[PDB]
């Protein structure tokens, strides 16, 4: 007996596909502060890129998207069932990888911040699911660690890892990585609307249901998207309308740069720390 | 402030539900073999505890059943992706409690039979998705995974925990866990059928499809419960009576017994030497 | 590659349970036509078959899940296998039709079943496009759809008779066709008294014609067209305005008079014979 | 009543469709070498229609098919039910078609082609429903009884209908038939393939479901076909994708060849006895 | 040209069995009023085809298969035949409106139809978006909708009334009011212990304000919202989370103080009366 | 609290889409003979402006049609009970701009036009359900209701409201206002057939199915029309060939003509009366 194809398919599939590289990308760029030996750098690429895969094999099921980067999503090739017992055991599989990398205390760093992750995902469920829009510290705190979170992961195991001298500025790339997790989550939301169908909150309608309590064609229109399955093309312009006329699209402009001119602060702080 | 009211809720609710506790009574009857203190064994019963209630939350998204003990299911009153939350978290959550066993090898124990179980449970989705029948020698390897290794798992920690003296006894118990779980998983679907709707294969159905190539009607109304979704009552009477007619139910009784005799015998060799 | 696929639906739909009006009916005519034994078994075997493919025919049509209890040929086999197996069994009746040595009986077996095929296409169409028919039309299409089969074995038997049976063919044709109206109209009583898809009856068109503005049972028929059936109430509500409207006593009265014609007939055909 | 109006409804409107004339220019093909007079080559001819059009209207029904030649199909006009019964009802009017043929055997010979005819249906219509994949051989062998069997049903018609003489060249004729009928199928197959939706097995298919006995990713989209009723695009492309990396497109072109040459051979045999 | 597909759902829903606590309530302020009898069945045919509208509205904006046991009007004409019907019967209340030969019940018709239709609305909005309303909010809700057709018909029976009745006309709008609150209250406290449209309740309402944190209830309120309805296990849960923070207990509180401002209305009436 | 955010929330945007404002139009032409003071005029286009924004309002829901103008529906932003609810408050709306004319006999004519305008609702919705064609009469009878009952109101306000000495007219307005109806209606069924969906009876439709009773191709595709909810494009084509074979659209644009000859006619006559 030495067949594992019925579980390992869908994590070779759904790491078939193309990728921009992002979370490699930061650990490069992490890696010239903390000068860290080129294995190690590849064990801490490869446990990122499972935990990113399996995160979006979880999120394609629980957004009910057929397509994903334009090809088939993996469970409309394999089913719901079997990508989600897939996802499952990838979490076991970066389990061995953090095993492998000889150091006790990843070990509770990878413990707790996938325990932070799965408290954010959790809330955006519940608040996804019930209908119930959140407020914007709420909405601000759930992607701190939602989506910032493999940042903080992956900078927490990376200095641990790292060769001493560099002890000291852990909390500088942890606050780094929340405010880099917040920019993606927001410039995503962003690059939604002036470029979703199953009622996803995001920073530009709270702003607008917020400062306009009163407004029921914007409410009404998000719960015929809710109990409906979804929205048409004539009814998502209209939101599109609305927010405009609330004047969110500036107020997501004004998030984005304060977080970049937040970004280029701790950038140079950091520069000038280390060198 | 700090509630997770959204992540435990799941767990909660079924963790609040009626059970039978095989689990905790084989741990305490193993106790007996290899003497433990009560704080081990209690550990013990709590990760066993999680790891069956996570187990049990899966399998009711995977087979669509509304209720559960005559209970309405995890998903029926949080939703499928939260449960999916809850039940992945819970992993981690006992990934934190075999570490607090204070043994290295705990955890690659664990890290072994979870794959284990995986495999043996992508192997049964995979022949409940494609309604492909396995051979009775595929279905009983698949059942001394998926079911049994739960057992193994906690018989392979009780060991390596077990105060010095004891630890020859590994292989005997071992097999007792195996034969166990293909007990269990051979009683339940005898008692499923004798007292479908997801389509799921059992050791008498296989019997039935194997004994008879040509059985026709066996084939046509297992591609309708598929297609439909479900089996009306007449239809599953049909079911019924076509595994009287190959003898089926007959097979799982003498299957019943063999492997009750190889635990009456596992049981007295293991108490003869200790 | 052997016929398991094909003969599937035919050898089920065989193995269930019958009542057997055919087969007594045959047997009845043979008094008269005093046929050799051998003859009747074939007769036997052509009306099982046909009988068995209109069943499987019907239950398609219908949306019937169940039938005598038990489930239906097209839950086990499917749809197209069983209209598959239909077209066959069609096919194999007439084999036998040539086995019974009589060059007229093919004849008489087209007819007979361009009959049996009008008439079902004019029960499909009134029931797809909820159009009610006339009593004139209604009696016709029962008298060619359920009547035809009797039709059909009455010519061949006739045709097979040994020598004689000259006069006996309008008698037993009449006969044929006023058993087969009382059957339609005795189950459309029964199944009434003591069908989700809105099929036209005796008691719904005399409730239909003679309440011209009768609102309410037009809505709930069409409310059956619609959602695909009938729950209880509904079910109760159309049967009391059918008994508002006395159609169940036009049923009964419908009844007696074809049993009056049964009577005379074999009276008649008795007194020759 | 006497008007025969809702049964031939469905009978004249697959009638007055377009079509290609192939089982027409068969007749007229072997006319030459069998020489039979002209009304009986109509006689034919009508049959052939009658049956054709017989069997499409089923097909139709049995495939789920909202179109036909760009244009409605018949179930769609006038209903599954009044559908099913004008094809039951052209059987038997083929059957009145035969009769004038004056000749015996000729409904002997009619009565045990159908038989074959709907053995073969029936193993397409089993494979189909129960998502069973055949061998190379069974579907050549399925191919040659549905699909080859109105040709052989002419072609021996014929040699029994053409004055005497002629009576040995009945053996190559069928052989004829079932080899061009296996090309008609493969070649429908090719077309569909390279230019599937209620899962039907092809000829290229069975190839690559059986050199590559692990290919998980073609079996769960063929299965999502089963689930869904159908295929998307993307969907189909990644099955069209697994087909051209596994050499199926060509291993049915070889297949295309060697029954052409199977034909050319035939007809110059055919050809040496004759003129 | 000749009427019909317009009276019909009319007269369907008019000959079924009902209660009279319309015609009731009429003849109970009779006695105070006194008035002919020609003005009495006046409004008495009003009030019948003012709740016959609102009923045949209602069912379709609930989706209930049955009323009293007997099919609904929109399950045997179709939801545009019985809207329509609807439409014109309050057409037809104001032609009969226009009969009682005042110019000022006429304003008095039309200013309580709006507070009808506004609390109308505000129950569908809460409905539909599944926002639950305050304990105030949905006691001043169903102050206009339930107590619309009460004060209504009491409005309308003072400016007919001969002898001008001097004043009683505040403390019979109370009780018109509170009378109003009070069905309504039973209705909700009858349906739970003796929703499938995911309709509020006080007892709902109470259960989830004194427990913020209850993440099962809303759960259970959502599954409801989505799927169409509860099933009988789930409305049982519901049950039992009701009956854990005492909103039945609340709700016979309610009833209660509801009687006796009842009570004491009608013996401060009947003191001055006599 | 004030309330009236969600009674007038359907009714306010089905005030702000797009109109082409034919019924102000109407009131505008009437009152160079009618003499009337300009906040009189103002009233009544009001009320008839109400009038129709809740009959559109309630047409919406019985035609289960997503957009309206480009733009999406009332139904499909606030649902259908609350755009029930409104279109049901709209009328007790119109109530008070009635009263407030200043004329007892003003109360009266409003309710005996909406009855006949309800009833030919009532015949039209029974039509549309119950699979039955009405007859040419019916049909014009049926949409000198529907259609023609607004201009009547407004016609007989108007002159209700006028002095006294022009009053003798009404008959022959209230009669162009008819002929008015029935031209609008027959030109919008002209025009979406030029240029079933919900199986709506047409002025060409029911020619066509009267001078064909065995036309059974129609029938069908009329009742695949009922069943599966609509019509396909190819289905289309086919009922416009059906109905350009009967000879129906030369009957529409004959109907079209006898009513503007008849609506020149009566303008004409009614300026030689006045003048």
């Amino acid at each position: 007996i030495l067949g594992d194809e019925h579980l390992l398919g869908p994590a070779e599939y759904i790491s078939s596909l193309p990728s921009k590289g992002v979370r490699e990308a930061f650990i490069d760029g992490l890696n010239v502060w903390l000068v860290l030996p080129d294995h190690r750098v590849n064990q801490l690429k490869s446990i990122a890129q499972t935990l990113h895969n399996a995160s979006l094999m979880l999120d394609d099921i629980e957004d009910h998207s057929p397509l994903r980067r334009g090809r088939p999503s993996t469970h409309m090739i394999f089913g719901t069932e079997q990508t989600i017992n897939s996802a499952n055991f990838l979490l076991i599989d970066v389990m061995e990888k953090v095993r492998q990398l000889d150091d006790p205390r990843c070990m509770d760093i990878y413990l707790e911040e996938m325990r932070n992750l799965f408290i954010g995902q959790s809330f955006d469920l519940y608040w996804t699911r019930n209908g119930e829009c959140p407020s914007e510290e709420q909405y601000l705190d759930m992607i701190r660690q939602k989506t910032g979170g493999l940042f903080r992961l992956l900078t927490r195991m990376m200095v641990q890892i790292a060769p001493v001298q560099q002890k000291g500025l852990e909390t500088q790339l942890a606050s780094l990585s929340d405010v880099l997790g917040e920019f993606f989550q927001v410039r995503d939301d962003y690059k939604n609307l002036t470029e979703l169908d199953e009622c996803k909150f995001s920073y530009p309608l709270i702003h607008a249901l917020t400062s306009q309590p009163k407004n029921v064609q914007l409410r009404g229109i998000l719960q015929q998207s809710r109990s409906a399955g979804g929205l048409d093309v004539p009814l998502k312009e209209t939101v599109l309308s609305h927010l405009r006329q609330a004047g969110s699209i500036e107020y997501t402009e004004a998030k984005m740069g304060e977080l970049m001119e937040k970004i280029t602060d701790s950038v140079v702080s950091l520069e000038g720390e280390t060198g």
